[PDB]
């Protein structure tokens, strides 16, 4: 069908597997379904206060290899068990990082990292990976950049995050008010806290947004509202993790009529884009936690099997278990890190 | 179909008329299609620096009544023909205003302003309105809050705008890189200029984003980049229209390899939310324009048949031709203001 | 998507405008909707036994030109009004004739009679034609060859027929049990009556059949049973119209527990494929009717503006208002034949 | 969406999993794909006249239990391997038997035999069954009652049949002209042979028919013609298997330009609805074959693990391996009847 003045800047547009196809091929096993249900209920209590543990969303910056991802998941699953009594460990399974610039479009948009853009392969690979991880008993945390992807993966998400650059977007807020899991809004790029707070209030109400039915047709979604949303401090022009800021944030939250709780992102802006510094932020935060700090309900750490990152866009033989986006701490620091956190929660415990 | 851990916060979700249904029922008449082709070409020239005229996106804050909206159009169309050598008048046909708070969800989401949420009626009403306006010879400018609505109306848009709360959203940038019309990114809420500049650069590159085919099915869209994007100064905590700022902005664009050009929004934050102050901003801006400021390729004015706004909640029978969202200057000030700008453009010519 | 051992004999398969698109573009006008509502009730009243009037499905064998079709309609409409007291005239608007062999695939499958197979144009042309006809006051009768087409046109059909070659088809029976209009089953090709009788029974029950939603998705339809079905005698190896056969048929019907009512097809096998002989059948039948025969509720006549038939694959240009499938009596004989029936109906009455 | 005069006799209509969902969940394993490809090639050589082996479509009348069907399959696969130089054994996997009104609607329409009508469960169950059967090495033969089901299972069918009640239906002829597997048309109910002969010719040509894309959307299909179609003699008011009839048929075929070859159904009308008599028909037929009849390229036998049949309406636990539709010869007679047929084929060979 040819319409006038239509699709002028569209190189190409093609049907995507309908959600139902992905659900039918990779249905949630009984374990996977449990892992999800339980991890959601658990995060709900921590946010409701009825639990003194720390939510810990730790994992690779972005996932580009299911093999490494599942090995990583295996290790993280062990620690999840060990520190089970203090922490509620959840894997950060993110498939793409929003780039103002160019770069790899992620596991879903371009599974083969060769600009082939086999997105239907992406969905398959992505969903199977989440399915496997959840099946093994390890909950997963993911990000939601648009209003359509949720239909293919939300049911395997125990926790999700609306990034900094979209926290103020009405549509993303409306989306969050309909997600079946706890949502965490990041503070503005420059460090602005108001946006995230308003977001939290908006997510709590009922909304309408366009997306697609599980059969893939365009649809209007009417949400109920989501009360399990909290803020995520990822720094601005200067870190947000200091007790000085926590104090500030705790203020604004109550001022807005929302529980004074926050999650702290050791990476990104709080890490000054230096994966090494995540260990330092851990120091300051662990102290706050142990020194009787309750408002902090969770943290976020970018870690992989191998520290640092590597250039994919330079035509280099990628190394296994090493992030190809933001730099992540190695598995050594990750363990030490988690152990410290576990204790700071024990200290604080009283 | 019942899935585990699914749609826990979804009150309801229903099929939405596929785009093809709207296109088939309301196809572009030959006039409408010309109107759209021509006005897009015109704005392209102004943005390429080959037309000393001014792009003027003027019209109701939000449209809630096709009748008034069509009367308004008839009037604006007259001036459009009159001042056509100084200005390139384009009607602001917006259907909804993003709200944190509560409020009417707009003509599309709730055509009957009674929370009946007859969105399929919305699309028919909206698309038929744009169709009529364009058919009369008056181009229309709209805003795009999501990645799906475009499919139902973009072909009747001669110009579009990515609002302040979304200018930094990667998806909305990607979406802009695929629209068939010039796009205008607003500066951040607090006044931040960088976010709109980065946006402009990104929208010029080819991107991938999910949406739906004209047949209504979940699809992946590959754009080809949009070079007809510009910034829109709508003020921050303090107005942006002063030659002081304009000078800063022009510097930012040039430093980012972009043409020093800007559109100035007389309303919203530049008007301090006082519809009457739009007349004042007009003074200062007509000043710079007459003075020979060529970085100002266009302005935006919220105006209706009758000035001021009114409420829906009040229970009093809505007043004809009067905004139910942001306050707008009446038709009298409008005719006045347009004639000033007309002269200002002449001034900058001699 | 590439599947093994799949589509080996498919030259090509393409999406079809979803029904909703055709409904949105060509909604039934008031006059059209009523014309259908009244014609159905009226035919129902007849099958009920409370109307001595005769249902007369008369019209071109197949329609290939909207212009001649609407002229024909205009004329038939006049008579429809004139003989309103004795006959319930309904136009036969058939788009295709099932051919073992080759030949034109009909107005819908190939609107342009040039093998271009523009089916989406067919749907639009066909639907608009029925819409105009109805809007003028003339009900329409059509045939249903598959389970999908109904979704695009049934709402404009006041009466439908399941042809001889499909009367014994389970799917077509299930389909008829869900049509919103009276359905008429024809007796088998060789003259068999049992098949049509079983069909009338089966169609009276609720069934399940696959088709598509108004949105174009594959769906499961659950009908509620259709009690307005009757048999159509179209002859076998030798005509069926004689009182001898009528008598046997009425008996078979009662024997099967169904009302003893029949519709007689003057054309096809009862006419021995001799369009002229339709006038003779009219004589024998008008006789039974005038003689008190009440089981005859209706008749079917193939007639056009110009009698006879012409060949499409003959390459030769086409003569206006002349069938390109089965030969039809001209408009002169039509007006004559209709009036005869009118009188025969008066006879049976007064 | 509510339309005028629409869906008046529709109790309900719901989306059906799109084909792509079944294909994604149950993709053909390599073996299954081979089994299917090879058996189609084999049956092709037979019909082409380049193989003296006999095609044997034997199996339950209908399948209501995957577990027994798989046991049957295992037994039959063994004989398939043994008698492979004489017979090309293909399992009859039919899910439903057309009934005038009352009765179980089949494994697909009602998997749970409790009127729950879990058709999506049907497709999953049916497709998985065919998938496992083919994967084990046993080809499968099925029937196609509508134009939509093929999309979900045809890729697992090595041979298919158009039943007696639909052989004369144009849409089913068109559909056969597009199937990727050899098709068998059954003679009319009353024994008529012409209808199946015409069908074979029709299915040989290219046609158009509506159905749905693999994505589930209403679509128009353009076939390329099917040359691997043959007749199936299943008796009329009296059996068709006698050499007398086989002689008439062979003439009818040659008279129509078709190779004189037939498949003889030992069951149904040829068996006078007496499962025991299938053994008798086998006698007369093995006779003809052994006596040098090269026109008999195949036979069809209704057989299960246990002879006879049983009712659902009875209310007693169902017997394992026992038809709930037409009566079938049990397993012992099957091994018998096959071994006979094998020798006959061996006979005719020398
Ligand atoms: N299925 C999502 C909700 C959703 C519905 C529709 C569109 C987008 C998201 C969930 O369970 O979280
Ligand atoms: N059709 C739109 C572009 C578009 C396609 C697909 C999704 C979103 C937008 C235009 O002409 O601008
Ligand atoms: N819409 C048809 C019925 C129908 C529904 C679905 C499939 C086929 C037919 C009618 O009103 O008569
Ligand atoms: N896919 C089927 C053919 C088919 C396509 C579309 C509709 C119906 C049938 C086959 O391989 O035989
Ligand atoms: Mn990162
Ligand atoms: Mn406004
Ligand atoms: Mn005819
Ligand atoms: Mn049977």
């Amino acid at each position: 069908m040819n319409y006038q003045n239509d699709d002028l800047r569209i190189k190409e547009i093609k049907e995507l597997l309908p959600p139902v196809a992905l659900l039918e091929k990779f249905p949630a096993t009984e374990n996977a379904a449990n892992t999800v249900a339980h991890a959601r209920k658990a995060i709900h209590k921590i946010l409701k206060g009825n639990d003194d543990r720390l939510l810990v969303v730790i994992g690779p910056c972005s996932i580009h290899d299911p093999v490494a991802a599942k090995e990583y998941a295996t290790r993280l699953l062990a620690l999840r068990e060990e520190l089970k009594d203090e922490l509620e460990i959840v894997m950060r399974v993110y498939f793409e990082k929003p780039r103002t610039t160019v770069g790899w479009k992620g596991l879903i948009n371009d599974p083969h990292m060769d600009n082939s853009f086999q997105i239907n392969d992406g969905l398959r690979i992505a969903r199977k990976l989440l399915l496997d991880i959840n099946d093994s008993g390890l909950p997963a945390a993911g990000e939601f950049l648009d209003m359509i992807t949720p239909q293919y993966l939300a049911d395997l998400m125990s926790w999700g995050a609306i990034g900094a650059r979209t926290t103020e977007s009405q549509v993303h807020r409306e989306l969050a008010s309909g997600l079946s899991c706890p949502v965490g809004f990041k503070n503005g790029t420059d460090g602005t806290i108001k946006v995230a707070i308003d977001a939290i209030n908006a997510a709590g109400a009922p909304h309408c947004f366009l997306s697609v039915t599980k059969w893939g047709h365009s649809a209007i979604v009417n949400t109920s509202g989501n009360g399990d949303c909290h803020i995520i401090l990822r720094g601005g022009k200067e870190p947000n993790y200091s007790a000085k800021h926590v104090a500030e944030v705790k203020e604004g939250l109550n001022k807005a009529g929302l529980p004074a709780q926050v999650m702290i992102d050791f990476s990104h802006a709080n890490s000054s884009k230096q994966f090494k510094k995540q260990m330092d932020v851990c120091a300051d935060v662990c102290q706050q936690i142990a020194g009787g700090e309750k408002a902090i309900i969770g943290v976020m750490v970018e870690s992989h099997l191998v520290e640092g990152n590597q250039s994919l866009e330079s035509g280099e033989p990628l190394a296994y278990g090493k992030s190809i986006t933001d730099a992540c701490i190695g598995w050594e620091d990750t363990d030490a890190l988690l152990r410290q956190l576990a204790n700071a929660v024990k200290a604080r415990r009283g």
